[PDB]
């Protein structure tokens, strides 16, 4: 049969992340357990946050994917990721994506498409996001000189990479800089390559 | 310029632990962060692997082999690339082929392998190797794939046309409540965005 959540007991709770004990029934009817992770910041939204796939489009250039580089404490190092952020209450994933993109990179984009809620690491947490594809007219004078404005302690570096050579360019950065590329970013790059 | 200063254990379970991370920001200011780690870490190249299995048969569309299973943290079923932990002394490529065979019964060949990539850098230190594996669906070996599941592992196999992956993923989501993995969806998106 199907599997069902029986109960969810809180183990420990921080200000942002909480650890839980999940009791559930497997197909055979046997009671199993699991140690699940959940954020405390989510309330009544469609997902925790969004990830933005910013496609920089310019008349004189190949399409580029705008990525960001920042220090991630949980990783204890710098990571290369799609721009990403939380969805504000009453805010749509699309609106969150456009704002987040501008805040982190300074680019002003347009919605190309928006995904349903997708899971970040189902074996670990309940964390989900909306993947929002956003196009940026790099030729518009407004996007000629992108000027971001991070919040308090963000410190974000912007890195644009050619769509037609994304994977190789990511590999280079990993070897030279000792960075860690995001799994979504790399999955994206792999498909671009496999499609040719 | 930024680095880790210290880490204080907040709560450790048998599988997962939560801790407070103090680090130095670019200004020289001290800040903290709540980070998640699996209670099992070592001198590996990554925590585990995720396999992108490309089922190839002559005169047929390529298919992407995915797995569907109940995920307690999500409290529901998810669609993911086959995945699992890497064993001691085992290469990422080796764990991929083994993991794929265990979950799908398919015996494939290594196409390429990524460096260690982060699963959710804003939350945890979890990393994996994304391994692209081609499966000769015409070879006798792969005529009748026999999955060899471990205890407590209940995995359903799904093969979707690579040429129409995104749309087929949506069709599944439309049929019933389930969540597509972000890595799988990112892959499906790029297939459409390509040139
Ligand atoms: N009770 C538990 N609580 C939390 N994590 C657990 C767990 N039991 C358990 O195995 N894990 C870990 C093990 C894995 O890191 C992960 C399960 O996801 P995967 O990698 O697809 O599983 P795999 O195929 O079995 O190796 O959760
Ligand atoms: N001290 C802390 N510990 C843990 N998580 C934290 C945190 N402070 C904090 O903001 N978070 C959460 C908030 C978010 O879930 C995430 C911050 O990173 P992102 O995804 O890029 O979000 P953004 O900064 O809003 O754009 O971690
Ligand atoms: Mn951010
Ligand atoms: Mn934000
Ligand atoms: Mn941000
Ligand atoms: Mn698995
Ligand atoms: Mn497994």
């Amino acid at each position: 049969g199907k599997q069902y959540i029986i109960s969810e007991e809180l183990i420990s709770e921080g200000k942002w992340v909480k650890l839980e004990k999940t009791t559930y029934m497997d197909p055979t009817g046997k009671t199993r357990t699991w140690e699940s992770v959940k954020r405390t910041t989510r309330k009544e939204q469609t997902a925790d946050g969004v990830a933005v796939i910013p496609v920089l489009q310019r008349t004189l250039h190949y399409e580029c994917i705008v990525l960001v580089k920042q220090f991630r404490p949980p990783m204890g190092g710098y990571c290369i990721e799609f721009p990403a952020g939380l969805i504000d209450d009453g805010e749509t994933p699309e609106a969150a994506a456009l704002r987040e993109l501008e805040e982190e990179t300074g680019y002003k984009g347009d919605i190309a498409e928006c995904s349903p809620a997708v899971c970040m690491d189902p074996g670990l947490s309940n964390c989900t996001i909306h993947i929002v594809t956003v196009t940026i007219n790099g030729d518009d004078a407004e996007n000629a000189r992108p000027k971001p404005k991070p919040g308090d302690g963000e410190f974000v570096e912007v890195i644009s990479l050619p769509k037609n050579d994304l994977l190789q360019r990511l590999d280079a950065l990993v070897a030279e800089e000792h960075l860690t590329v995001d799994a979504r970013v790399y999955s994206y790059a792999l498909a671009l390559k496999h499609a040719n």
